[PDB]
């Protein structure tokens, strides 16, 4: 797809589909039922969509997707809401689905705006979390790798929208981003 | 497992889904490898294709690109609740769909993309309908040609439950009535 | 003349109106001559009309923000276009009745850390008593009944009235 | 009073604008006197006008808002229509029409939703709205070339909340 572009494959598409197998297990036991309603699943567009589509069919408990689109003003993380959920979460057990955690500024901004909506429950999962954002206010029960500051790419990850379709996660070639 | 006593029969198995978007892959592939330096542009109208996209794109073989539009309801009379993340002039485009049923919503959605002057539009759907065959959009590319059961599963909802499934569906006339 | 026959009784004309609005704008542009101007928040649609007469009743530089919900409690529909942050905010309402919509707005607001916020709304109804959000400025008391115009409606209609006045009920 | 030299002239004063709105309402109301008529305004710049105006026409109108923003003469929607304006009256309100780009994209944007009439409004039309392509049923006001500030109108969100329109001194800039 892209020659001279990937340095290195840094996660093959083997060991993330793996992964994210025991995640679905991990997640599925953990909320294992009074409610009668389902799990809830909020993704921010779009780096997390491969992710959730995964992670969804991985979880061996009924899963409802729910989506957010945002923009930064610049410079938890100033948020601009471009898209907000289809649907009231309160009372709801919520999942929090991201790709990346890496300062912990989006996902410090998310889940305070979804605090305050009162849901019953709400946790993180994040398939990749780099080393800045370990030790991080917000609590991420659930994660995939713990990953290098490397800049990569990859099963949803992009530089200026692209790369987001490889089916694995590949450091990027400076070259690229310069 | 995931929703006893609902589903009443399968319509299409996962390793029959997963099987036909390769092939698709491959034709859209081959279709697009056929200069212009830009990548192919996918573009989802949330929520039911979404599962879709993702595996199509990795089954196609040249470099794919995703947009998200996000639509409501208020001739395919429709509400934009999100707007295309970027400008798609010149660029080559192609709609992704989860189903094409009365054929209403693509109407809009291929009259609404084309007045932004992409290079080329064209549509992929997973699941076409009778009602559709004969739609005035023309489909380049069609997953399966299903009969008008309401179904769920990979995408496709009711009241928001059953997109999860890897399967398609049939939904038992108890459930939405 | 707009509407025969729909309005039962005028409320507030428009010169007790436009008026009573020459008096808030003075009072707040006493309370900010304070260096940013002073950012009036609007949510859609009730609130236009009262906004931009308000905007300019005030004799201090003032700005624009509008926002659009929607109820499911609210959806954003059409966020803030800035960074409200270290920023003066004025809540600029029609009506605050149950009071919900102004609690949630200045929930929202207050986490995007402002410098300052408060709220000015043309009318509070009775049932705004029960309500918690400190409303630092108040066109009119009144009643319970629903009232139409001067941007408030009844099904999209009678916005564009100059004055407000309550509803016939043969309109329901 | 409000931004002590900033602004080097007036334009149009507060009487001024109030007056050719005045006019324009009743030319409005006589053109279109069973729906009510419907304005539609892109955010901001045209929300006072708007309000002024639809006091100013003497039938029963309606407001619908939009708000737009530039992909990094096509447009982003970031608030849509909150009704369907199929076979509505419609008149889309603007402030100032320059190139004319925008309206050109506003006005097919809208035509493709089926009104049973659509037609435009704008206070101030300049010089380069000649090669616009996109006619106009109502101007209150054609102007030169210069760029002004007020009523709606600002620079860099500043000087919107002026009643009167004026020129900004190069100062400013
Ligand atoms: O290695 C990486 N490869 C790609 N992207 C990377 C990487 N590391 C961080 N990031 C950016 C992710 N961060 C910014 C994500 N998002 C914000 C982009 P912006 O609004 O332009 O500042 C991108 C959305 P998308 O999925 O559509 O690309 C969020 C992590 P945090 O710093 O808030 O904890
Ligand atoms: O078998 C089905 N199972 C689930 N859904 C089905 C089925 N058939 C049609 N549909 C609904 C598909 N519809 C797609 C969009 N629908 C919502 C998109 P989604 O978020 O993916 O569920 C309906 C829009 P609204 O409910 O607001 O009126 C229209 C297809 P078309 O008739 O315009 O060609
Ligand atoms: O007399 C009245 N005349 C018109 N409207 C009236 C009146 N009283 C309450 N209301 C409704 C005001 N409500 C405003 C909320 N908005 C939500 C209306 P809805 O989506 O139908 O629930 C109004 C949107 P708009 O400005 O477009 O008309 C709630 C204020 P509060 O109860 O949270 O304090
Ligand atoms: O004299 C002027 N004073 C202020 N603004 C002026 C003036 N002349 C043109 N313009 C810009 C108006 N422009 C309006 C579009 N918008 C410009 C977007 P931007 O590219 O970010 O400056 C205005 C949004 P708002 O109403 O919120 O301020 C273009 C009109 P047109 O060239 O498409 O016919
Ligand atoms: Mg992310
Ligand atoms: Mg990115
Ligand atoms: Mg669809
Ligand atoms: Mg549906
Ligand atoms: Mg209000
Ligand atoms: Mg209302
Ligand atoms: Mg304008
Ligand atoms: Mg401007």
């Amino acid at each position: 797809l892209y020659p001279g572009d990937i340095k290195s494959v840094l996660l093959t598409a083997e060991q993330i589909q793996a992964r994210i197998a025991e995640l679905g297990e991990q997640i599925g036991n953990d909320y294992r039922a009074t409610t009668g309603q389902d799990l809830l699943l909020i993704t921010v567009l779009k780096g997390a969509v491969l992710f959730v589509t995964d992670l969804a069919r991985a979880i061996p408990v009924p899963t409802q997707f729910e989506f957010m689109a945002v923009s930064s003003y610049g410079s938890s993380g100033v948020v601009r809401i471009l898209k907000d959920l289809d649907r009231d979460i309160h009372g709801r057990d919520v999942l929090i689905v991201e790709d990346v955690v890496d300062s912990g500024l989006t996902l410090s901004w998310l889940s305070r705006n979804l605090t305050s909506r009162n849901p019953r429950s709400l946790r993180v999962c994040t398939l990749l979390r780099k080393p800045d954002a370990v030790h991080a206010n917000v609590e991420i029960a659930y994660v995939g790798f713990d990953i290098p500051n490397d800049f990569v790419v990859g099963y949803g990850l992009d530089y200026d929208e692209r790369y987001r379709d490889l089916s694995y996660i590949g450091t990027l070639d400076p070259r690229v981003y310069q």
